[PDB]
């Protein structure tokens, strides 16, 4: 039976350009580094960066809506965003769902988001204002 | 600053058959359904499956290394792999690398992974065999 994440690996073009953007702007901790890769984490989140030399830098009008979204506080999300954006960090989406999201790039166009909220806040937003077409499962 | 993975979101080209491989071959919890998505839950983790028209059904070779990974018990691991390769499931790479993985594909070619073991057992194991120009970062 599985029982959580247990880590995510993001491919990535160049090594030390993506230790630092996972390490100083997202500051997350780095634990060990190597030719090819990287281990940080994120609270609970292991993150492994590897070096993989055919990851494409991927325009976001290209790729798929698959993301990976971190948890942040409401008292520092406005200003985390603040610096990814003054860092120049790009954002390719407006938030249009409930709980405050900024969705930004990282260097390879991985879709990277910071999200305020959980699955059971977003689950008692759609049981007032349901999705279309959503059907309801419980206990 | 970032505390944790708030949710993990894949790109699906047929809401259906996914929503049956997250929930029936890998256990997890459906909360909810719409037209074009599920949220799902595997321990802590929220999984978005989001219908996306822009999804292509990839086989492994066209597509780099980026890859989740799922936690599961020493006890419980080699019969879970063997039930996912009866019902057709494929294997994408052969573990070579600390504690038991088992690597396997989704419906639309997401690599996943099952995988026995945490981070810090990780830096422990590669402290005693470092990998090529592998470092370690105290605290
Ligand atoms: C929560 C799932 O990723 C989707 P959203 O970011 O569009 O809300
Ligand atoms: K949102
Ligand atoms: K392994
Ligand atoms: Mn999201
Ligand atoms: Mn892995
Ligand atoms: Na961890
Ligand atoms: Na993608
Ligand atoms: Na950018
Ligand atoms: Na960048
Ligand atoms: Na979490
Ligand atoms: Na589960
Ligand atoms: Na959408
Ligand atoms: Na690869
Ligand atoms: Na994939
Ligand atoms: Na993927």
């Amino acid at each position: 039976m599985l029982s959580g994440l247990n880590h995510l690996t993001l491919a990535v073009s160049q090594l030390a350009p993506s230790v630092a953007f996972y390490q100083q702007l997202l500051g997350m901790t780095l634990h060990a580094r190597w030719d090819s890769g990287a281990y940080l984490s994120c609270g609970d989140l292991w993150l492994c960066l590897s070096l993989d030399p055919q990851r494409r830098v991927t325009p976001p009008e290209e790729s798929d809506y698959t993301h990976y979204a971190f948890s942040i506080s409401e008292a520092d999300f406005a200003s985390f965003a603040a610096r990814l954006e003054a860092a120049g960090v790009a954002v390719w989406k407006l938030n249009r769902s409930e709980g405050a999201s900024h969705y930004f790039l990282d260097p390879d166009g991985h879709k990277l988001e910071l999200h305020v909220g959980s699955l059971a806040q977003r689950l008692a937003a759609c049981r007032e204002q349901p999705y279309k077409g959503m059907v309801f499962f419980e206990q």
